[PDB]
């Protein structure tokens, strides 16, 4: 209800945790079916828009893994 | 506000990412100071109970990582 | 060359690092195009045989991520 | 016994298998007691050379979690 990182299989699991790391908060993959509807901010890393909940605030995707992984990082860096 | 479920960094991670598919959750790593008194459910896998928060509901661990994860399957087999 | 423990994106990586940490041994993403040629012991964990090398020596595997991880707990435990 | 990369328990991993992705190779948890002198490069991921085997090729690690990131995403970036 406050932050909630998703992900899908695979590398950008990776990527989520980092991100939830640095926001001190759960993450979630996005097989399971899950209400979204009271969290304050959903993140989601990787992928596009499409494959997650319309209650998604912040999507961090790059063309690849890698760049996924930047985009993450790129984003840690610079909260302020 | 649900399900919850929290690890700590390491092989317990595993066993937590089974039991948060067979609940349809998220996971938190324990080293993520988290406010978790409005979680309904608390489930904690691996270690003992000082290490957790005191809104813990469950506990599922064993003497080894290979017990624990013993343990979760376990508990998520006799679900009913 | 001695012991390798193969698995595919998602859960089944799970029950791969419990299987390496027994073995003692590595782990490799099946994605990752490698030559399996000169390892003693390939293990795969999770899926169907035709998923893997045909330098395969073991895979261990159930119907669901739940009886894959019990496979190689039980594995593990059996073993002399 | 062409490429290997090492990392210890945590986050370090995470950075880990995104190298192991670039280099189509294992990984090893460096907990497990394993005979490093046939693997013709050593990759270690965080933490400091004293940490690891002495057969160690190169070490890619930076002052945090984030920063052994974003230098395994460096090295990844700039392979020719």
């Amino acid at each position: 209800p406050e932050n909630l990182v998703v992900y899908n299989d695979g590398a950008d699991q990776r990527a989520a945790e980092y991100l939830a790391d640095r926001l001190a908060c759960p993450t979630i993959n996005n097989a399971r079916k899950f209400d979204y509807s009271n969290v304050k901010n959903v993140y989601a890393v990787g992928g596009n828009k499409e494959q997650y909940t319309s209650y998604l605030t912040t999507l961090i995707a790059g063309s690849t893994r890698y760049t996924t992984m930047q985009a993450v990082l790129d984003y840690i860096k610079n909260l302020k």
